[PDB]
């Protein structure tokens, strides 16, 4: 049985990127609150790891990608048929997992919030795909199901076993959205070169240069193009940045992270929390 | 939320090809021993058509199909990203379906089928992808992996509703192997002409040649090739049929036939099962 | 100038293709009302034949097709760029033609029937290269404005030299339609094997199926592959058939061809016409 | 109509490129001998720029060139098909501009112009297409009737409105020259990006003397024929051009060709205006 | 030493095609008048089939083709590396099995002739591929180079152990002429469908084509387009048919036969050769 | 003959790169020993250098490079089939330079030793095409053959003509292994950017990596790739330099390096050669 280590060769690699120290600020904040038994926690970290890292395996087949914080993309090494079943299996032994927390709408819970997450995927991708720029507020819907899928797993299993009853979804909500605007910046602004527009796709920024200027469909034709030239992205961004839609993006990340301040100091603050979300927010001025 | 329709639309699609009817048939051939309540009953074959389907969705786009039952291939229509989400959201869907049996072992076996399935695939696609071909023991091992997911699936949850409670796993074994080098047969002998060899895999029958014929490893740098060039095809199933590895097979499934019937007679026998072994080894 | 000869060497390789004798006719119908001097109306089918011509060059490169009328595409055999040269070499040949007419009212009517062309060819281009699928409104008037630069450039330059100032444009406009939805139709039904299908573009029997059935995305996302693949050809016009675009097709052309005549007994009944009509009906 | 906004995006997205200032100079400096009324002369300037424009949108597609003035070319933002009806509307929309001057000598010089234009593109695909490279002499034959195709409209529609009876012909064949040599020299000397020439394939002056000048080589030959976009095969080539010294040829010709057009500017009585712009453009070598 | 088995597999796969039957006969044919002794003929028929064959597998990854005598082409299947290798190791077995005949000019002989093939391929491929159509006699001057190359081999070699000292590079060159020649009318006329003209190669016929209809550059631009298009092909055999070429062609083929004969006859006869050259002429 | 200047065009072109002032030293470097007289030793190093030349054109094309010694490889100028032509013509143009130096044993040498080099050849080749990575004494044993063939040419030839009777084998593969290694290393270390990893081969770095962590087959899977991305490159040679593979190499080079001392002093010593083996080992 190193059948199973074949398998998993795939996920493993992954392993070695950056993401886990957020993902486990995010643990530690949200138990500040939620007071979660180290046993049953630890189960929960695991499973949202798996689930987390097998989703970002398959996003990167669906979104052609190239690098993921700074490595190549699990299947540009070890090719996208092997890496659909290897992220596949990992959201299976991720179910495994749920069941040894032994609680009778765990699984129930699990299933609920990967469903989102397919529904803000499939959104995203249908967008992209089928040519249709989404309005602003459809976008920041799409966002909500994609990260409150991931998001509302961690806490949603933490809650089975919390005795806190006071609601946190509205700040899950803030969170996902600045997560994800955040990386739509990042991307076009400072992964390797701006890969968003080599995928195609709808982001913060490149939706309000759309709105922003209906008599021009130069990002729809460019997005459509699904080009690495350089000089073509290096003209994208500088469009972008004439239309002011990387300073609208900044004030919606400044917005967002007022509003993510306002609603932790409503369930009674969180330094740790508001630790991550100021170090976040270094990355824009 | 017609949303939903949108996600879905790559898994409507595949309900058009042929299909149901044999997934139609094992349920009710199976039932004549498991005797499942009605209301179970469809549950388990609702969720096993979810399930059966959204996996060949996956297995399209892992194999790089061009057709499926005369059909084409889902994302050759829709395009991968698209097909891949929505046979994932039909996984989960599938899980859901599957708490409303409300039994508390029906999730801990539909993992561990998926697991199964799952582990099956990774061999097929390691060993192609990597260019290691398998010995028959270790190819017909993963076979009852990866048939045995979905077949194990159906039938355990069937058993879970039920006062049967003989071991039916060395019959689904058989079947399993049954069906796969049924298919890895009428591929290569008659999907499009010997889609197998475009794919690059080992099937049954090329892996009979590879190991059969170590002088050559003519039927290694073909598979590799991953051609649709249809002279090099014709070629080499003219080799397979020189080096007899299509008697090879013919014999292989002979033995697996009559392994069935009597595998079915050491349960009480059934008609309505033997039939359709009977029905599908016309093919040969 | 021998350069003159491999300037013109993809406009002569057009001219072995099938389409005149169908323009000429059109030219001898009309010509029943407008009865043109002959010195003029000589000049006049020549500048329908260089910028109908040159225009169809363009078409092929705009439309990525691979046959014309039975033969291989131009650009094909040539290339692109040096098709594209010559189709604008062509065009500004039949301007200078045109200038031999010697009528001030010319080049005016010339610049605005091609400008019109444009613009329905624009849109063509656009809906289908950014795509958005047009209403059957929509449609229609693009293609009264491709079908009408030519067919009212002809009639235009005609009407110059005749005393019969009574209005063809609303013969021309269902003539126009006509021709195009019968195109749309032939290509689809019966150029390679749906080469509209491949384009990627939007024609009156596709149009249709995207509007009856709103739940299906289906045909956007096969127009969308730009593919050779003929099972996703062969899957596309069943499902054309099966929705009832073929038979809608067939009727829109019904009641053109019924309009068609309705408008020649207007004008006083154009047998040449008519027997034009009638042939080109028969394929439906 | 809308429809004029679709097709003319291209066209529009073409005005952001430099080159209108050359064009504007040149114009006032031959209307310093022609003196033609203004409210001719501006119908003539927005013609020459209508049909220059449609033309270089085409030639980007023909030449399969990457960047225009340091900008994307416009058919690999909007598409080809999008393009071509993109510029060949406009040249209508020229020849309806023309129309407006209100001169029965106008189309007839309008046309006389164009088809001229159209040998000179003409023979310069076909050379680079066939694989023929030509002499010299043949290549400045050709490249007279390319560019004097436009240079050849403007003056002749200002000399239809002029009392202007002194001949223009043989400056302006000295300023085509000079134009297009120049830019043969700068493309592989140095906007376009690297050695856009050779990744065409096309026979511009500096290559077509390394070919003559070493006939038991065909090395440029057949790097031309690859139409490689590598920085290696593309910086061995230019080595190579200065090594037989075709760099240094081009430059006496350019050199010759100022010379030429300042003896040409004194015989028709000296315009400071046309001096001041081709010195400038001489800066270049 | 499997390293050996490895190395020559792609040789001993292109041993299954046809070819050697005539090779045969030819060697028969001449040994009519050299009267070779049998320890060094086979020796000699040995050497020729290596340097054919190896000049075979190099040739097809040179031209690009598909197929050889409706085999796939070796590097189609164990890729153009391993035949690259596979061929020149075999080249250099034939050097070695050339020095087992211990005859001192062997080898001075064998370099000549080898130097004399590569002249001819290097030409072909010069042409083809910096698009330089060369004239008649410039081809028929290379086709003795590429084709005498071999026959000068084979008969030069068995000259070394004759007493027969009359001349053949007459009859040599006209066989190699008859052969080359016989082989561009088949490919064009009757490998898969119109080879030659996908590879871009100057044949006879094309060659007939270009300097007979010199205002057009349709056959040039055609080859150069490198294309597998049938409709390009059946247009271009259609032009060259049209033209004439495939009517020059039977003629000069007709020629060299009745030259064939008579240098034959002048040789003092040859039934068996007479024979082959007979069988082989039925083709047109 | 101007045959003879368009068929050597590009070999010519190679003789701009640098490689000869090593394999001058090298010459000299032996001649201290054999001690050859200078008719026959200019013959030799012309001989040498043609069939080296020869061997890395046809490399080049095997190994689907761009860059030799910062130049681009002959076939992105010229193309693949030109050069496979020159190459093998100038093989044979070496065979006849070889015949020059009237020696009954040089025709039986040269014959050994390129066998010998297309058996290294052939099995580097095998190895990346079939994805078996060899075992580093595998690797070795071919290397020896490899560069052992030009090497062993050389010594070989001029041993023919000297009173130098010592045994030297020993010493050519020492350096045969160090030239070898010293360019894997290079080739990743510091051609364009890792040339290796985009050929797919097998070489002292890689090798080590792959035996050095078994339950990873990640550098098996990137070499797989043959990609040009510059961050998978990147990647990997990090991932060398964790696993210690360089390291690795140049603890290897450094044993050659001290051995080729040892075998070099055996001989009596080499001052020439100590400095180029010493200059040699600067880059480690
Ligand atoms: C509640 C606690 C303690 C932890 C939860 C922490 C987790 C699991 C966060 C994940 C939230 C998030 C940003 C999910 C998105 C996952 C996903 C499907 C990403 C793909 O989005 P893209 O828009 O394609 O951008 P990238 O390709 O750059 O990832
Ligand atoms: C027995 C009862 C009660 C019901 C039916 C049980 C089911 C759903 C049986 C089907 C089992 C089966 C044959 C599963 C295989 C699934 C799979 C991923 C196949 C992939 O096979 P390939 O070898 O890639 O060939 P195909 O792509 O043409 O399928
Ligand atoms: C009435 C008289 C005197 C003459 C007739 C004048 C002519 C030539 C009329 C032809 C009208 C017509 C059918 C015009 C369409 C021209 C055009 C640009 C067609 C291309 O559009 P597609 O829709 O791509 O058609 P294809 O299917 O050939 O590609
Ligand atoms: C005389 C007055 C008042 C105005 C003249 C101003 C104009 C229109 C000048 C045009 C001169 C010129 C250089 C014309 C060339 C047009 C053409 C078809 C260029 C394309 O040639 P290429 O060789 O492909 O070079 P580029 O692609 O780098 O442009
Ligand atoms: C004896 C004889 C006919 C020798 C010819 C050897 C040779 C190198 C032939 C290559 O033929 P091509 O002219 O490339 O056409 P084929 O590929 O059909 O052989
Ligand atoms: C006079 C003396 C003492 C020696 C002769 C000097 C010579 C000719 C030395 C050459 C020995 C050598 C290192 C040969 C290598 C032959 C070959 C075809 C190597 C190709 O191997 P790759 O691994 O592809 O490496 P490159 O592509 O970097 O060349
Ligand atoms: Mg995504
Ligand atoms: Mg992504
Ligand atoms: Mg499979
Ligand atoms: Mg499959
Ligand atoms: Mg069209
Ligand atoms: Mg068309
Ligand atoms: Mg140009
Ligand atoms: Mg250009
Ligand atoms: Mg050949
Ligand atoms: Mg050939
Ligand atoms: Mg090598
Ligand atoms: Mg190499």
């Amino acid at each position: 049985e190193t059948v199973q280590r074949i398998l998993l060769e795939p996920y493993k690699y992954l392993l070695q990127l950056p993401g886990k120290q957020v993902r486990t600020k995010l643990s530690q904040a949200f138990n500040h609150w939620l007071k979660v038994p180290e046993d049953k926690l630890q189960i929960i970290i695991e499973v949202t790891e798996m689930l987390h890292n097998a989703s970002l395996l398959i996003d990167d087949i669906e979104d052609n990608s190239k690098l993921r914080r700074g490595f190549p993309v699990a299947h540009s090494i070890y090719g996208i048929p092997s890496v659909i079943n290897s992220a596949n299996y990992v959201y299976f032994l991720g179910l495994e997992k749920v069941l040894t927390l032994d609680h009778p709408d765990a699984v129930k819970l699990f299933t609920r919030q990967l469903l989102e997450l397919h529904q803000g995927q499939g959104l995203d991708i249908y967008w992209r795909d089928n040519y249709t720029c989404p309005t602003e507020e459809e976008y920041k819907a799409m966002v909500l199901q994609k990260t409150g899928g991931l998001f509302g797993l961690a806490v949603g299993l933490m809650q089975l076993f919390s005795d806190y009853k006071e609601d946190l979804k509205p700040l899950l909500n803030t969170l996902g959205l600045f997560f994800q605007i955040r990386d739509d910046y990042a991307n076009l602004h400072s992964k390797s070169f701006c890969e968003d527009l080599t995928e195609g796709k709808f982001s913060f920024p490149t939706i309000h240069a759309i709105w922003s200027r209906p008599e021009s469909t130069q990002v729809q034709n460019i997005l459509r193009q699904r080009t690495e030239n350089i000089d073509i992205k290096k003209y994208c961004v500088h469009y972008l940045e004439d239309v002011g839609s990387f300073e609208y993006t900044r004030n919606t990340l400044k917005e967002l992270e007022a509003k993510a301040y306002k609603q932790i100091d409503a369930r009674g603050g969180n330094p740790e929390l508001v630790a991550l979300v100021k170090h976040l927010s270094k990355m824009f001025k």
